[PDB]
This record gives C-alpha cells, structure tokens and sequence, in this order.
C-alpha cells in the first residue's frame, strides 16, 4: 500500500491537512510519497486570496497561524509567493536524507507559523540546517532546482489529471496497482481517524 499526496506548499488547505500527513507517516507498513503540484509557478499585494481561508482552516483544523505570518509577510509587499523553491527544497530533503514530508512540514511552519519568506534560498537552506542537513542541502537544493524539479511538477500535475483531481490536497492510495482517491475532507481536522482508516485499509487488503 502506497499514500500518494498531491500538494503544494503554498496551499492552505494542503497546511490544514498536514496532521494528515504526519498521522499517515506513523501507519506500519504504509508507503507515502509526495507530489509538488507547482500551484504557484504571485508578489503580495495575493492577500485577498488566502487571508479569509486562513482562519477558516485554523476553526476546522486547529491549525495555528502566527501573527508574523498574519501582520507580517502577508503584509510585506516584496514577498514573493513562489511554489518552485519550496517544492524544490522538499525534493532535496528526499533526495539527501529521506525528510521530504518532515521538510514540507517545516516549510508551512516556516510561512504559517513564522511569518519567513518560503520563497527564498538562504531561507529554505536555515530550514534544511535545523533538521540537521546542512552538509550537503544547499548543493542537493541546487541541483533539484532545475530539470529535476521540472520534471516533478509535470509528473505530479499528469497524475493530478488522470485523477481528474481538481487541486490540493489530494490524497490517493494505491493497492496492488490501483489508485483511488480518499475523501480528504471528510478527515481534515480529524488525524486520528485518518490514521485508523488507513490501518483499517491495510486489514481490508
């Protein structure tokens, strides 16, 4: 059993489900894979789009948003929100350490929580340095920055289609060679369900 997880970092409904994603790395047996959508491939000015679903995520997820996130870089007009580096830094973290999920999560802690600029590299090579792959992050972030990174995001967004996904997140297991897609929404805000329904696929198989 495979959880494909279709995400972007800059999505927020993709940080409501990262209790999701972390309940869903404890599951025995289970094999989670990510998938960069690129959603994001705007300058603030932006706000309007993402500010009201914020606290919306947060009253159905529990999820927290700092206030340097809130009156800070959403107020910070030479933000620059670029999914292209984020993802870019969680495909290092996998290809340097295996972190790629814990990565993606400190990357949205990093914007939700922080307030700090996702967008940028000495940013996202502090990241990599505080889970301890400084040696040899800012090389491996480099080198997934160009073709591999695009080709990632052409893979992600040709399984996002043939899923007739419409966006982030999107959460699909694969058993035996299928593919189906999980009702995300029916378990946002509720990780230990999510946890027992997966382990509960696992006997069904």
């Amino acid at each position: 059993l495979t959880l494909h997880y279709l995400y972007d970092p800059l999505c927020g409904w993709c940080y409501g489900a990262s209790p999701l994603l972390a309940a869903a790395c404890e599951v025995t047996g289970l094999d989670v894979r990510l998938h960069g959508g690129g959603m994001m491939t705007q300058p603030v000015g932006l706000r309007h789009y993402v500010m009201p679903h914020d606290l919306r995520i947060a009253q159905l997820t529990g999820q927290p948003f700092g206030k340097d996130y809130f009156d800070g870089l959403l107020r910070d007009t030479s933000a620059v929100f670029d999914s292209a580096p984020p993802t870019a830094a969680v495909l290092a973290a996998e290809a340097l350490d295996g972190l790629g999920a814990a990565m993606l999560a400190r990357i949205q802690r990093a914007h939700y929580v922080e307030g700090r600029r996702i967008a940028e590299r000495p940013v996202l090579l502090e990241l990599g340095a505080e889970l301890g792959l400084g040696e040899g992050f800012a090389e491996a972030f480099d080198a997934c920055s160009g073709e591999p990174l695009r080709a990632h995001f052409a893979d992600s967004r040709r399984l996002m289609n043939r899923l007739g996904a419409a966006g982030f997140p999107t959460f699909a297991l694969e058993r035996d060679g299928r593919l189906q897609v999980l009702d995300t929404g029916r378990y946002l805000g509720q990780p230990d369900d999510w946890r027992a329904f997966l382990e509960t696929q696992l006997r069904l198989a």
